[PDB]
């Protein structure tokens, strides 16, 4: 990788979020959107590192701070959508062409710290919020699917989630120093997604009931001992991090206990490895992988890239690569990989975004 280009927002606020959208069609330019301040703004790569600006979507509450962005498509027409969401608990989904809101959704209107979409319906978001909960939504059908909580649950700001490969479980972490494991391929979710889909109000009298899920089907603290703020499946193992200068690869139970076995009691996990670096011990930092789960990145809090190549028999044989650049010096909140993994953007805490090609 090399530093091909870098520029900065006009706001001059932290850039909370970065997203390629691996959803763009074939002969188009890359594209990626930016979160920070009460916006949301898209840019196209092209030859000369040049970095092409194109339009925002600017909420109309000058107080609103989008945190997170995800993108996904219409399941009917197949064109690109981006799902933003922040401090005031309102999800949007913007249509990318026009930057119009198309709709949005409101739960109990509570800080949202991350949004992700489902690996296989991409009608299916995910939404984890400051007031503990996380919760499902059907964005062809405008439900409320389930909302994971209870005292069992996340016990403060529920801070990143993941969906496994197939979507059929989510791991979840936050402020209370916990990761929770939540299956959604049991009959009675399997059962609420396919009734999410029957669901219409114009032919029925009924409201839709949202499941209320209070016992994730693993938990730990064991992991780390502070915030855990970022969390990705790799394979039936985790990679998590907080802010004590480390990514821990990890798996519930034993060395060979296979995930789907693992039983809501279980009292042991297995560290696989950790990737250390340094100079990234404040809160809120986030890791990023390519398509294919290759790579793995992270920016710190003064500026510099680590990118660990996974591709090697075990994790803890993992090899680090860093980058760094004379004016690149604030702290580097999100990554995004291009698909194709050619292009990775950094963004900072100056509003300043950073794009390094291979
Ligand atoms: C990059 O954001 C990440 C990264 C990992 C997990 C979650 C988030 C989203 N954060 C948005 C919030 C935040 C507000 N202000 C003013 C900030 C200034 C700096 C950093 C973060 C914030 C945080 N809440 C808990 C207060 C969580």
């Amino acid at each position: 990788f090399k530093c091909v280009n870098s520029l900065k927002e006009d706001h001059n606020q932290p850039l909370f979020g970065v997203q390629f959208n691996w959803h763009s069609k074939e002969g188009d330019p890359l594209v990626f959107a930016t979160v920070g301040s009460n916006r949301v703004t898209l840019y196209e790569c092209h030859s000369q590192g040049e970095i092409r600006l194109l339009q925002s979507y600017v909420d109309a509450d000058a107080d609103e701070n989008f945190y997170t962005c995800a993108w996904t498509y219409d399941s009917n027409t197949s064109h690109p959508l981006l799902a933003v969401a922040g401090s005031r608990g309102i999800i949007r989904i913007i249509n990318p062409i026009t930057m119009q809101c198309i709709k949005h959704y409101v739960g109990h209107g509570n800080a949202i710290n991350e949004l992700k979409f489902h690996p296989r319906d991409p009608n299916l978001l995910l939404s984890v919020s400051k007031d503990h909960a996380l919760r499902l939504w059907n964005i062809q059908t405008d439900t409320l699917v389930a909302i994971f909580g209870g005292v069992e649950g996340h016990r403060d700001e529920v801070l990143s989630a993941d969906y496994d490969l197939l979507g059929e479980k989510i791991m979840s972490c936050g402020m209370d120093h916990s990761l929770k494991l939540w299956r959604i391929n049991s009959k009675r979710m399997m059962n609420a997604i396919k009734e999410s889909y029957d669901y219409n109000p114009n032919k029925t009298n009924r409201p839709f009931i949202s499941q209320k899920i209070h016992f994730p089907d693993f938990s730990t603290r064991d992991i780390h001992r502070n915030y855990v703020d970022c969390v990705r499946w790799l394979g039936d193992l985790i990679l998590s991090k907080s802010c004590e200068n480390a990514i821990v690869c990890w798996k519930p139970g034993k060395m060979e206990d296979d995930i789907d076995k693992i039983k809501p009691s279980e009292s042991n996990v297995t560290i696989l490895g950790r990737f250390d670096y340094s100079q990234c011990d404040i809160w809120y930092m986030r890791f990023s992988m390519d398509f294919w789960q290759k790579m793995l990145a992270l920016g710190n809090q003064v500026g510099k890239l680590y990118v660990w190549d996974l591709e090697v028999e075990d994790p803890h044989k993992a090899k680090c690569t860093t980058l760094t650049h004379h004016k690149c010096g604030a702290a580097i909140r999100q990554t995004s990989f291009s698909r194709d993994s050619s292009i990775l953007i950094a963004v900072c805490d100056d509003a300043s975004i950073w794009r390094w090609d291979r």
